[PDB]
């Protein structure tokens, strides 16, 4: 028992961290088979930050003016390609720690962890959620862009999230591996801001769950709710609607526990009108909302990968 | 900017993790050089675990009663010894995967990363700290003994910790790498019990110094104390004596902020007579104390390692 905030192990991740120098501008690359896949600001000069023209600065480049170091060992650029907001930069070596992956988008809800890079070079990791708004509230300084955030099934990366920026309410936006932005972000330092995001339901109902799974139940009620009344109360706290989808993924969480989904959603509305009073839930004193059900099945049953 | 609950990158462990079966029971083990370490209670009988004598359980056992799986790749055994509560299974092939490495025993208080394995694989990372009641709030369920704890620094690891046991309330308790277990539990299923924890005051306030970093200033205030009047404010809350070496400790994040070490004790002092007042500090409702002075300044500054 027990219930942490819990990463993906990195390994499988750490061993196609690169880093890519452009001018003066250090960042990170992902190293898989020929192809180094960086964030395409690399490029961006400090006299033009506010509006550049990536195709025109492209276009002026050689291979050459990439220096790509895996580890201490530097790889020769052979290709050069802009896919949407990532640069794809052919090299002569295939990686041989090359894990099997994807490339999959991922929707505002899911959660991912995240290799922290600085130089090519891995110092952490930790776990993320897309929030509503497409932004997520990461950890990231100077020369981070260019690590990415991935899940994995069995022995399969599936890479989901590359970083590019800091939003000025200190969250963070960046793209999926074919260089689309996860909502209305560009990379040019513009006044872009993250606007108004809201809590993610269906997650703080399985973390809910998995309290319940670790013996806190003190917010359990005898009431129940239709999902039309509790969504009612969901919109007046800023929490996105459940729906009938959402229920049925919680099928697994509620049988394990014997808690009907309608219930824990009463038990959801007396903790959004009444707060917590003084107590706490998985060592929290605020509503969680970056575990998924899957999160939380993964976690109180013991699934490995490999 | 950002703050997050930040473990190491796993991979470097991933690499020495194999599955450990003696008689019915399979748990994990740490394969370093051409010996691998698990807990001496992979070999007690479901007969006798209330009270085994392992002296007397181990001597019965010969080399081939231990099946060590690296992978899937078995390892022979060729020799078995007991240190402490953990035994060394002697194996006829070095770990090619082995890291440079340390065996280090920490402190209450102390942080390091636990890769959760079952079966040899890998299931998550996370970050705890060594309670000052020498208990970790660990995620753990069956089959997880003989995962590792551990810390980085550049390119060693510095295991810390192996996991043997689940308390009645559900925190965990286990050894250093040399078999001798953190606090007064033993491997023998007997009624123990955590005994009462107390809040690691010189972590709260490197938490503090992380959020004003971070941008987070509601909590500050204009008012000073003495160290020992804080400390006695800090005794009526159950939180640990501040000593002049943690404030030492925190001159460095004292130093970037401008806010002088007892001026934050001030106001640590005015949180825990106020509550924070239906306002969060880097998005927790709770003050946070698993995040060493250390750990702050790492994630704050963005150390690497390799
Ligand atoms: C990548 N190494 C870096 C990550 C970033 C630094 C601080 N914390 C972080 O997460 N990205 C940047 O510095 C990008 C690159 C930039 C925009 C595209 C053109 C070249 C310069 C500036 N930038 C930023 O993240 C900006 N933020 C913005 O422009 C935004 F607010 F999003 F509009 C700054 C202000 C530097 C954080
Ligand atoms: C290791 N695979 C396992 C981890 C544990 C299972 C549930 N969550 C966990 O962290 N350890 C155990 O099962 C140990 C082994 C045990 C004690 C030594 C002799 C052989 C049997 C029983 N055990 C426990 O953790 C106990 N806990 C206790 O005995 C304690 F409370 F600590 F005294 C149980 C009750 C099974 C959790």
């Amino acid at each position: 028992s027990g219930f942490r905030k819990m990463a993906f192990p990195s390994g499988k991740v750490e061993g196609c961290m690169v880093q890519v120098t452009c001018g003066t501008t250090t960042l990170n690359g992902l190293w898989l088979d020929d192809v180094v896949y960086c964030p395409r600001h690399v490029i961006c000069t400090s006299e033009d930050m506010l509006n550049p023209n990536y195709e025109d600065l492209l276009i002026r480049k050689s291979n050459h003016n990439f220096l790509v170091q895996a580890g201490n060992v530097q790889l020769r650029v052979i290709g050069h390609s802009m896919q949407n907001c990532v640069l794809k930069l052919k090299v002569d070596t295939a990686n041989p720690k090359t894990p099997k992956y994807k490339f999959v988008r991922i929707q505002p809800g899911q959660t991912f962890s995240v290799l922290a890079c600085y130089n090519g070079s891995p110092s952490g990791v930790y776990q993320c959620a897309m929030r509503p708004n497409f932004t997520i509230k990461g950890s990231f300084l100077n020369g981070s862009c260019g690590s990415v955030g991935f899940n994995i099934d069995y022995d399969c990366v599936s890479f989901c999230y590359m970083h590019h920026m800091e939003l000025p309410t200190g969250v963070h936006a960046g793209t999926d591996l074919e260089g689309n932005f996860y909502g209305p972000f560009v990379d040019r330092q513009t006044a872009q801001a993250a606007g108004t995001d809201t809590t993610i339901t269906v997650n703080v109902l399985a973390w809910l769950y998995a309290a319940v799974i670790n013996g806190d139940r003190w917010f359990l009620n005898r009431f129940t709710t239709t999902l039309n009344d509790f969504n009612l109360v969901a919109m007046k706290y800023n929490y996105e609607p459940l729906t009938q989808d959402h229920v049925d993924i919680l099928g697994p969480l509620s049988a394990q526990t014997g808690i009907a989904v309608l219930d824990m959603c009463a038990s959801l509305k007396e903790l959004l009108q009444n707060g917590m009073n003084g107590r706490t839930i998985l060592g929290s004193a605020l509503l969680e909302d970056e575990f998924t059900p899957f999160d939380v099945v993964r976690q109180c049953s013991g699934v490995t990968f490999q």
